[PDB]
């Protein structure tokens, strides 16, 4: 809907107006109620990738955390997105850490959150999926998948079992499940990525994913942090590779403050998300690809707020890539501005389709 007027105009006008958080909820809201122009751009056949199990009509999702709690997900697919992830969710309610917990960076185009998984709870996502349930397998044969995204409740004693209740609950409700162990606002939590944790939490994972019934058995992917050391992402490629599991998503938000963050805020606890992150996760998803063979679909995230953001993850092994930060700075057009310029790209570059630009750049 313009991406000049939002990203010149509207946009910095919301920013001045409300904190990052309100501005979230209302975001949040906005898109619930689908009080946004029905995006114009139609989706080329080149951009359409089958993947997970499934078909999904263009490679780029919203990321997990903008609709953590299942509300808005009708919108999304509105807004353009080809396929959408909700959460993370916990198995009990939530409030996550005190406020304020979301800082901007406009610097930097870049934001820092510690949010500490607020959540409605399992029970509240799964009768809000339940409503659409009938809409949604509609959605995904139309080639628009959802994913659904779990956590851990901050006090529970065994993590394994917190994302075991999850697929039991939500696995039913979802094309592809993500096991969340990289979050950097849970004490422990990334403690999970570890080789000998990470196997025991996978393995009870896809134990109960496998007992659940044919037409509702999610794929499983794992979804890891941008801060691992070269022997860290060594045990997570033998580990999926041992176990079978379905996919990774790279990355999540960095611990890390790269030299060079000009934001006032660059100092706060939390996660970094935006520009500052998309090299480290293209890196990162790069030695993933080559660890796991090709053989590991990767969902791509991590500062793509363009075409060439998005191509350049895929060349480097991601099958699809996912944004968040960029729509609060660009707003609802980035999202057909990142399909559009991907896909003159991808000619630009002789490639016949997405699928055919996946990994590239280890074949070079
Ligand atoms: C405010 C905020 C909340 C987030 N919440 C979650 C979450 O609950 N679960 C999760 O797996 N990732 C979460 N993320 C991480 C994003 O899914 C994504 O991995 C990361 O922000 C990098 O992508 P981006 O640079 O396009 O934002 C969150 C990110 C932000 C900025
Ligand atoms: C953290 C976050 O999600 C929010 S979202 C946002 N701005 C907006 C504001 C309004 C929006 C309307 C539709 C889609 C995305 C939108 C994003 N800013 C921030 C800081
Ligand atoms: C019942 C447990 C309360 C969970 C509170 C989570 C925040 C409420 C709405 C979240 C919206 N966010 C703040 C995610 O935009
Ligand atoms: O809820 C959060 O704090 C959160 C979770 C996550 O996985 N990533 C993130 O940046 N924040």
């Amino acid at each position: 809907g313009d991406e000049r007027f939002y990203a010149e105009h509207l946009m910095p006008t919301l920013q001045g107006l409300l904190d990052p958080e309100s501005a979230h909820r209302l975001a949040v809201r906005f898109t619930s109620l689908g009080l946004l122009p029905r995006a114009r751009f139609q989706d080329s056949d080149m951009l359409e990738v089958r993947v997970l199990g499934h078909k999904f009509r263009n490679p780029v999702g919203i990321a997990a955390g903008f609709d953590k709690h299942g509300e808005a997900v009708d919108g999304l697919y509105k807004m353009g997105f080809g396929f959408v992830e909700i959460g993370s969710v916990t198995p009990k309610p939530q409030e996550g850490n005190p406020r304020p917990r979301v800082f901007r960076l406009p610097e930097d185009q870049a934001v820092i959150n510690r949010y500490g998984f607020n959540s409605h709870g399992l029970s509240v996502v799964e009768h809000r999926l339940r409503a659409r349930q009938q809409k949604q397998a509609k959605l995904t044969e139309d080639g628009l998948p959802l994913g659904v995204n779990l956590g851990k409740n901050k006090t529970s004693v065994d993590a394994a079992e917190d994302y075991a209740e999850g697929v039991r609950v939500l696995g039913p409700l979802a094309d592809y499940l993500v096991v969340n162990v990289s979050s950097p606002n849970t004490a422990g939590l990334r403690s999970l990525q570890g080789k000998a944790e990470l196997r025991r939490l996978l393995t009870k994972v896809l134990q109960e994913r496998d007992g659940l019934r044919r037409v509702h058995r999610p794929a499983v992917l794992v979804k890891i942090a941008p801060d691992l050391t070269s022997q860290d992402k060594e045990d997570i490629a033998s580990v999926v590779k041992e176990l079978g599991i379905d996919g990774l998503i790279v990355t999540n938000t960095t611990v890390s403050r790269p030299a060079g963050l000009q934001g006032a805020l660059r100092s706060e606890t939390g996660g970094l998300s935006g520009k500052p992150l998309r090299d480290l996760s293209t890196q990162t998803i790069r030695e993933m690809y080559a660890l796991t063979q090709g053989r590991v679909p990767i969902i791509g995230v991590g500062g793509v707020s363009s075409g060439q953001d998005a191509l350049e993850k895929i060349r480097a092994g991601a099958s699809l890539v996912q944004l968040y930060t960029a729509l609060t700075f660009w707003g609802p057009p980035v999202v057909g501005k990142v399909k559009r310029e991907l896909e003159a790209l991808l000619k630009e570059q002789g490639f016949g389709g997405v699928t055919d630009a996946i990994g590239a750049d280890h074949r070079r």
